[PDB]
DNA sequence: AAGGATCCAA
DNA sequence: TTGGATCCTT
DNA sequence: AAGGATCCAA
DNA sequence: TTGGATCCTT
């Protein structure tokens, strides 16, 4: 819908410089949350794991609830994800917080392919 | 609803004379079917394992997909259903024909209490 | 010798 | 954390 | 000395 | 067959 911006930022420059599959995942959520404020916050509630907390509005938040598990920062939003997680659950997050915001499933399986 | 004929059967001196889980689980299976065979028959077409059938109208078609399995003949009605399962699954067959059925989750356990 | 837990594969 | 089915006996 | 497979518990 | 977090390095 409003993802041909993602499409946009599938093929910036900018996404293509990040080399590192964590740094793809930032920058995927910190683009969808500039899109719908809203509907990634809904999106997120949903996201956790059996015991892991996965976004939240603060570091600490996610360290207590599940233990190693690497809080990273800031995405350019104002939530805090787990970063422990190999590359397919760094997928799945992203399925997840798509598929609540609508993005059509050709879409997602492209971005996840990129990650 | 028409689960107090449920009620009547946990109750019943011929449940009570089964000794062993298959006997009570085949006497629910007929009794139930013995109640609505339609509503019985939906609740069938939804219950199968990841690779085995569960009902059947043959022994056969049990025998065929999935291996050890143990088609027990008929209950008392026109289906065939497997054996080879622990209390436990013998179990979430029966919570699952039954909630499709529309029974009260009360029952549901009580029922799967008796087996 | 049937029944079913207990163990192993998704 | 579900499902198959061996394989050890309630 | 971060990233993220792997490898192990539900 | 999913979720944790070790623990070996793209």
């Amino acid at each position: 819908p409003l993802g041909s911006a993602m499409r946009e930022l599938l093929l910036s420059d900018e996404y293509a410089e990040q080399k590192r599959a964590v740094n793809r995942f930032m920058l995927l959520l910190s683009t969808l949350y500039s899109l719908d404020a809203q509907a990634f916050a809904e999106a997120t509630e949903s996201l956790h794991g059996r015991t892991r907390v996965y976004f939240a509005a603060d570091e600490q938040t996610l360290l207590k609830n599940g233990n190693q598990t690497k809080p990273k920062h800031v995405p350019g939003t104002p939530y805090w994800v787990i970063t422990n997680t190999n590359t397919g659950r760094k997928c799945s997050m992203i399925e997840h917080i798509m598929q609540s915001m609508q993005f059509p499933a050709e879409l997602i399986e492209k971005v996840c392919g990129t990650i």
